[PDB]
């Protein structure tokens, strides 16, 4: 599968979540990505005009691509893998209650799971890893990357 060929990462956010603080989905957001720096040589940098490699939109049904958004639950968000245009882009369903928190669903661990797929990261039949197909809130101020999603990234960079 593909894979980034270059150590700096862009992304930009596209648009906020009203369900949210402007400044607790920057911070959600920015701290997914270093769950993956942690672990890699990648550097992840937020910028604010032009084109990222990774956009982070929030949208609901249909928004543009063929993975039309379903309503509350079921699915929460999806990305694509690396690539050139809309590959990297992180979409996130708006139709979801976003959170900071155990309530509705937390931002911050399904984003570290769909910038797993943004990097080139499949899904894990272990109901311990982030990557996961199916979504499980844990405890976000303890959170640690499992052995096998180390495993799974250390796969492709490093
Ligand atoms: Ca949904
Ligand atoms: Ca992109
Ligand atoms: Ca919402
Ligand atoms: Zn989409
Ligand atoms: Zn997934």
């Amino acid at each position: 599968g593909p894979v980034w060929r270059k150590h700096y990462i862009t992304y930009r956010i596209n648009n906020y979540t009203p369900d949210m603080n402007r400044e607790d989905v920057d911070y959600a957001i920015r701290k997914a990505f270093q769950v993956w720096s942690n672990v890699t040589p990648l550097k992840f940098s937020k910028i604010n005009t032009g084109m990222a490699d990774i956009l982070v939109v929030f949208a609901r049904g249909a928004h543009g691509d063929d993975h039309a958004f379903d309503g509350k639950g079921g699915i929460l968000a999806h990305a694509f893998g690396p690539g050139s245009g809309i590959g990297g882009d992180a979409h996130f369903d708006e139709d979801e209650f976003w959170t900071t928190h155990s309530g509705g669903t937390n931002l911050f661990l399904t984003a570290v799971h769909e910038i797993g797929h943004s990097l080139g990261l499949g899904h894990s039949s272990d109901p311990k890893a982030v990557m996961f197909p199916t979504y499980k809130y844990v405890d976000i101020n303890t959170f640690r990357l499992s052995a096998d999603d180390i495993r799974g990234i250390q796969s492709l960079y490093g």
